């Protein structure tokens, strides 16, 4: 488990082949540079290239002796890949290692062949001290880029290796009185035991508490900076710490069906859906290699037939024809070391792992503060949304609503305050709503009385009301048809509505308060007014997203006037009220009609045609419940805030998407003609051994650049408030626009 993400194997084994490559490379190094630098008072004038029989110079022996071990102790691994990868019908980089070192190990060969054959007095310079430089800028190159593709997954590597592995199970005679206790392994622990936890242990179940008083936290799971409190009867996380004594818990969730474990199966997941342009950038790089190849023989080519047809041309650029060297074995020896450089600058890996990389450290940040966005294709999905859907319920209110004022508008004698509550509780009960369940718990904590009435007939039409019949309400009265629904709920079946009644009810309508009509028995009972308050968040999480420049509509299922009453206290411009949970997909296929790319942020499983059917699906306050199919956007806290800091977030991640593509451009592209020798007019060439060095240092720069992500911190609200202060306006109703038939 997590070895697939702990790189440990590839850093030890590219530490160890450095290690192994710098005994070899010193010595050539320090004989390199004891060449290069020349002493004021020479012992001998550099002795040390003493020739010792023509043709065979004393440095190039030793030279010779140590490349052709390199070549067969620390090159035999690329020989390898090479020799797998042509066993196919595509190549690699490795490719390209081996004919750069195999060019300059026959060319460096085959000169110094024919010095000795003819018996020349001066041994040539040989490409012999490359493969010793190109192996060790090689393997540090490979080792510190894989150390910096490492802690990209750190998000993974501690959520993965934090949940635990032994809980001490406890047997409960009666009143939790203890039996006996055990330490069951979690690959057999099975739901409905009862677990107990040590002062400073882990919470590894997900489960509900049964006694004791304890406050845990989680923070390294969600996100949140405090601990919260919990009482028996509330929700544990699984894998939180305990901070009072010991607690007693009933499993709920044992395995995969925990939510640590659907948060490393959702992350795992998202980066496997690339985006078409990771796509076109892989289309692109399987004909890179043979490019390379087919452009630079193309320059040994080139050098060859200008020198051979016109070599006045370069005449003036070599600066001294001695004795030693003909005007062809000088302009062989450069054809051969730009061609040798040219295919041994490319760099294939910034280019592969350019968006990979990003994507990764932007996923793993993103989920550090409860963001958790999903695939590749909505990364960059959240750059070009021009307008974004906002649902009512569930997203911008808290979603618990209460009563607060009751009235009677019929006969206090035949219809009395005891009763008229309970009866529509009783038929509310039988309905799942959260209307009906707000309404039921005010009447039982209001009455006092734990029993209730009988509810029969109960037809219940979403959307519109219900309808039924009451009896067996005479438990409560120790202490009749009904029809609940909205305004056209009572027109249908031709039952009247007087005026002052709707003029009261609309009263407390415009304030955001939703007042649900009472009418049994054809009699006009009383109004109830319910509402819920909109989170304080939801101001700014508006007011950036239309000051980024996305457009913020809102859908919602109650009536117009409600509409236009919560789209003010929020600051929206267009609303979609008026629409039964039938369609949700018609509203969006007319604004994906235009062509732009919509976004809905929905509440989870009640918006799921609706979600699917967009592009973009935020799906917001799913705590413990991520396992979501339509969404592709999923926040574990139930924060408005994080929807502004989705998309800033997925633009940055998208931002190091080009900017790595660019490096990855920029060094090719430059990288060849300095390596081609277009630059013998200014004068300035490369020799091989820097033409990997530059390799190097272009692979780790391309994965350091997307490391610099990681120090991303959360904005917090001080920050919010201070680019979004002094420049925000609430619109009234007046200028707000509504859905069109």
């Amino acid at each position: 488990n997590a070895h697939h993400l702990d790189h440990k194997m590839e850093i030890k084994q590219w530490k160890k082949s450095f290690l192994c490559s710098l005994v070899f490379g010193i010595p050539v190094m320090a004989l390199m540079i004891y060449m290069l630098i020349p002493s004021n008072e020479p012992h001998q004038s550099m002795v040390l290239d003493h020739n010792i029989i023509p043709g065979l110079s004393i440095l190039n022996l030793i030279f010779f002796i140590l490349c052709t071990f390199v070549q067969l102790l620390g090159g035999w691994y690329f020989y390898v890949q090479a020799y797998k990868s042509l066993r196919h019908r595509s190549a690699n980089m490795d490719v390209l290692i081996v004919l750069a070192t195999s060019i300059a190990y026959v060319y460096s060969l085959v000169i110094l062949v024919v010095a000795v054959a003819e018996k020349a007095e001066r041994s040539p310079v040989t490409f012999f001290d490359t493969p010793p430089m190109l192996f060790v800028f090689i393997a540090l190159g490979r080792w510190l880029e894989h150390l910096a593709k490492s802690k990209t997954s750190e998000a993974l590597a501690k959520l993965m290796s934090l949940q635990a592995t032994e809980a001490t199970v406890v047997t409960l005679g009666e009143d939790n009185l203890i039996i006996r206790e055990e330490q069951v392994p979690m690959e057999l622990v099975q739901r409905g035991d009862i677990v107990k936890v040590v002062p400073g242990g882990k919470f590894p179940v997900d489960g509900k508490v049964l006694e004791g008083n304890t406050m845990a936290d989680e923070s390294l799971i969600t996100g949140e900076a405090m601990p919260v409190t919990k009482k028996p009867g509330s929700t544990v996380i699984a894998g939180s710490i305990n901070a009072h004594g010991s607690v007693l818990i009933k499993a709920t969730h044992v395995g995969n069906d925990t939510t640590l474990a659907q948060i490393v199966k959702l992350v795992e997941e998202a980066q496997m859906s690339k985006a078409p342009i990771q796509q076109l950038a892989d289309r692109f790089s399987g004909y890179f290699v043979p490019f390379i190849i087919i452009m630079s023989t193309l320059t040994l080519v080139v050098w060859i037939v200008i020198g051979f047809i016109d070599f006045g041309v370069v005449q003036r650029y070599f600066p001294n024809p001695n004795k030693h060297i003909s005007q062809t074995e000088v302009i062989i020896r450069f054809a051969f070391q730009t061609s040798i450089t040219v295919l041994c600058i490319a760099s294939p890996s910034s280019l592969g792992l350019a968006t990979p990389t990003a994507v990764m450290v932007g996923t793993g940040v993103a989920a550090q503060n409860g963001i958790l966005i999903k695939g590749g294709k909505p990364l960059e999905m959240a750059h070009k949304i021009k307008t974004v859907m906002f649902a009512k319920t569930g997203t911008i209110t808290h979603g618990v609503p209460r009563v607060m004022r009751v009235l009677l508008l019929g006969d206090v004698a035949t219809l009395p305050l005891r009763k008229v509550l309970a009866v529509v509780g009783t038929a509310e009960a039988s309905s799942e709503h959260p209307l009906g369940v707000a309404v039921t718990k005010y009447c039982k904590e209001e009455l006092g009385t734990e029993t209730l009435g009988y509810c029969t007939d109960f037809q219940a039409v979403p959307g519109c009301g219900i309808g039924c019949k009451v009896s067996n309400v005479e438990g409560i009265l120790a202490h009749f048809s009904v029809l609940i629904g909205n305004r056209e709920w009572l027109r249908r079946n031709g039952l009247t509505i007087s005026s002052d009644v709707s003029d009261a009810m609309t009263d407390h309508e415009m304030k955001g308060q939703t007042a649900i009509l009472v009418a049994i028995d054809g009699v006009l009972c009383g109004m109830i007014a319910i509402a819920d308050a909109v989170k304080q968040e939801a101001a700014l999480a508006v007011h950036t997203l239309q000051s980024m420049g996305v457009d913020v509509v809102l859908i919602t299922g109650d009536n117009r006037k409600t509409a236009r009453a919560i789209a003010t206290q929020v600051g929206i411009n267009k609303v979609f009220a008026e629409v039964l949970p039938s369609h949700k997909v018609a509203k969006v296929q007319e604004l994906q009609n235009k062509g732009k790319k919509v976004a809905m942020v929905g509440d989870g499983v009640n918006d799921s045609p609706a979600l699917a059917q967009a592009d973009m699906g935020v799906a917001i306050g799913t705590g413990t419940d991520v396992a979501i199919e339509a969404a592709d956007v999923v926040l574990i806290r139930n924060d408005l805030l994080d929807v502004v800091a989705s998309i800033h977030l997925s633009k940055r991640t998208v931002r190091r998407i080009r900017i790595n593509l660019v490096l990855a451009l920029i060094y090719n592209l430059v990288g060849i003609p300095i390596a081609a020798g277009v630059f013998m007019p200014i004068g300035i060439v490369l020799q091989p051994w820097m033409g990997s060095a530059a390799m190097a240092a272009s692979s780790v720069s391309v994965v350091l650049s997307s490391l610099q992500l990681k120090c991303y911190k959360k904005p917090d609200l001080e920050r919010y408030e201070a680019q979004a202060h002094g420049h925000m306006k609430p619109l009234t109703a007046s200028q707000v626009s509504v859905h069109i038939g």
